[PDB]
């Protein structure tokens, strides 16, 4: 019996904020910098990290469901654009891991 969302930040967010894989997640993803001009024709949703803290942070969610779908889209998003068996893909596979497991404690 203890708060979703904050379960979300403190224990969820931290621990993916923190691994290894984490840094191409942190922030939107420049498809200037990156040369990439269907990025944001392809993926009608961005999502990051980056923009899952700040909404945390910044009491944007409804509910913690809203947080995860977040959090699912950004997984999706990666999935989408990039090939099977890039790096960032099996990055993303990872981080999606760790999160499938700390959401399997989350209170309620
Ligand atoms: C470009 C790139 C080279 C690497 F060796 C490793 C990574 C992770 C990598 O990806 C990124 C590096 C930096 C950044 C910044 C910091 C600018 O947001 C983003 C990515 C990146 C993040 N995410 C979520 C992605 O889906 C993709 C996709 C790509 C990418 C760049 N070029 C491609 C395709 C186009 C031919 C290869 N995909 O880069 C990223």
């Amino acid at each position: 019996q203890t708060n979703q969302l904050q379960y979300l930040l403190r224990v969820v967010l931290k621990t993916l904020w923190k691994h290894q894989f984490a840094w191409p997640f942190q922030q939107p993803v420049d498809a200037v910098k990156l040369n990439l001009p269907d990025y944001y024709k392809i993926i009608k949703t961005p999502m990051d990290m980056g923009t899952i803290k700040k909404r945390l942070e910044n009491n944007y969610y409804w509910n913690a469901q809203e947080c995860i779908q977040d959090f699912n889209t950004m997984f999706t998003n990666c999935y989408i654009y990039n090939k099977p068996g890039d790096d960032i893909v099996l990055m993303a596979e990872a981080l999606e891991k760790l999160f499938l497991q700390k959401i399997n404690e989350l209170p309620t």
